[PDB]
């Protein structure tokens, strides 16, 4: 446990990702929580560049960036279940879509809240919805009719996309929209229960109402 420490604000999609990976590999670790109102001194010297979490500390060495940490964990604990696909092409697709999610989709969803007008807001929501259609199609190709983006087994892209599910539902609820439905995202609807119920996920997965009430705390 003391060999592996995870620095993280909570709740957070990015912090959730290494927690799931560690769970998949059955790795004991201590969770160091960053508390609201200040950056810890350990954070400031572990991640001096970005000053944010997650930071995995493995034998007093810091690894930053949530996806970089997931692949680090996959590689170091290579005995355990594979997190990334084994085929080079499948891995490239998995990395491609996680990058899309982090650089384009989630920033767009998070911008909804800051929209100035109802037109701007609607535009953003439409864009989040179109990204889901893209992700439904990616799920079809990646899953091959199995449970997960990773196939029969939870994988890297499940972790990247699933980490945001709680925030997707909160923003759906708070904006009064259904972005993920049976007509346009039937596979993702099913996968979202498979993911959130997964043994390596369910104890670190947030109640939607929790995140809604928490967004209201943050509003300061």
């Amino acid at each position: 446990k003391s060999d592996v420490k995870l620095l993280g604000a909570w709740p957070s999609p990015f912090v959730m990702r290494p927690r799931i990976a560690l769970n998949i590999k059955s790795v004991e670790y201590e969770f160091l929580e960053e508390t609201l109102g200040s950056k810890s001194q350990l954070l400031l010297e572990s991640n001096p560049v970005h000053k944010k979490t997650p930071v995995l500390i493995h034998g007093g060495k810091p690894i930053c960036e949530s996806l970089v940490i997931v692949e680090y964990i996959d590689e170091v604990w290579s005995p355990g279940p594979a997190i990334l696909p084994s085929d080079p092409y499948d891995r490239a697709l998995a990395r491609f879509w996680a990058a899309y999610l982090d650089e384009k989709w989630f920033p767009t969803m998070r911008n909804i809240a800051a929209a100035k007008d109802e037109e701007a807001r609607k535009a953003l929501i439409d864009q989040v919805g179109e990204g889901l259609v893209l992700l439904e199609d990616a799920f079809s190709k990646c899953s091959k009719g199995k449970g997960f983006f990773g196939g029969d087994q939870i994988g890297y892209l499940d972790i990247a996309f699933g980490s945001f599910l709680g925030w997707l539902r909160a923003i759906e609820k708070m904006n009064g929209v259904k972005l993920m439905d049976e007509t346009r995202t039937p596979g993702l609807l099913k996968w979202a229960n498979s993911f959130s119920s997964h043994p390596a996920v369910k104890d670190v997965f947030p109640e939607t109402e929790k995140l809604v009430e928490f967004a209201k705390v943050l509003a300061k």
